[PDB]
């Protein structure tokens, strides 16, 4: 049996590979904190759904993004209830974004893993 | 041009097929509010991921689960940031379980829509 | 032991009566749901701390405020651990007023009572 | 005109300052966090409430915490409204003791500041 805390900073150490991925702009680096079966979903300028497979987000990451040595990241909140966990994240200045993120992780085999991200770009 | 009530009131309306489908145990109410793409994933007794596409749960419901008219539920939270939130849902008492769910939700044309539900499954 | 859906009712039953008290703009109502010590506070046009003991909520409500037939709340989270609680609530349209509150509760001999409630008041 | 992220950051500064003097076992470090008009609450071995002035939990902080190297504290979550701010913290090992914490904030005169904080001590 395990507590709060340390389930907590399992999964921040996860999370942080995300937020050093993103800001790097290397997917290399955040690859790991994802599952395979992962998925990332947003809504369009049409307000239509946009995503797929999480190496849709991979992509963006290497080809569309630039490193943002002045993206400054939050961990808003992480919910954890056994082997399930919930996170949002804010992140400002990153390759011009800014973003609210919500991912659904799961402890699989003792490792705390992203099997869902979605996300909200706000106004520039 | 919405507030965070009216929006908290329309997602309400589409967990609420998902917990009403639940109890009824009738895949038909709840499949409104999921979209096509939707997954649910969770971790079985090996601890290895278990799930994949949304089809998936509706057999689940329409299989194995039976009407559980004592079933309780409380969304606990929404967290809500433009077109993207996050709702945690507990559920006691339904066909024998007792859950945790957090669900990922995107507003898709005016209309709220779950991409991804994962769960923890308490014991006893 | 109780669970978290169990004591989730049990909040939302005292948080309702501070509901039900704002809409008819009738501090007898609310009165059940606070402690004796509890206290409330926000913050004025001039950025400075505003409140002090519950009573200046009951007075604000019986002698400014008026019914609100057209006033929607949301209880957008309950976090609940152990004999700890915090929430928050959002109202639309109470008084010609729109407002974020967050409260902090405890179970004390056997019930859940408010110790403090703070409020941001957003633009009309 | 402030982001969520800064906001963030800010909170967590103050909150920082609780940690930190609670792990020293120095209140005079944590004091800073805190407003004047501030209470601390829980619930006492018998149910009943338990608490009043901050100046309570500085007390408790000298006299009978002593420092605790191995003690780990997460922010398990902050929600921003406005000038309004709830906080959850965890803390693991800090003076023989686990706690979850829950805190009210208010952003008074440009600085976040807690008015109440409440707590659930876990069992050992």
């Amino acid at each position: 049996n395990t507590t709060y805390v340390q389930e907590y900073h399992a999964i921040v150490e996860v999370l942080s590979k995300y937020n050093e991925g993103g800001k790097k702009a290397d997917s290399t680096i955040m690859r790991p904190a994802f599952s395979s079966q992962a998925t990332i979903f947003g809504v369009d300028v049409d307000n239509k759904l946009t995503g797929g497979p999480i190496q849709g987000l991979f992509d963006v990451i290497d080809n569309v993004f630039h490193p943002s040595p002045e993206a400054k990241a939050a961990i808003a909140r992480i919910d954890i209830v056994g082997t399930a966990a919930s996170a949002r994240i804010d992140t400002d200045d990153i390759s011009g974004f800014r973003f609210t993120d919500f991912f659904n992780l799961l402890k699989v085999e003792g490792k705390w893993t992203v099997v869902s991200k979605i996300y909200h770009t706000h106004p520039s």
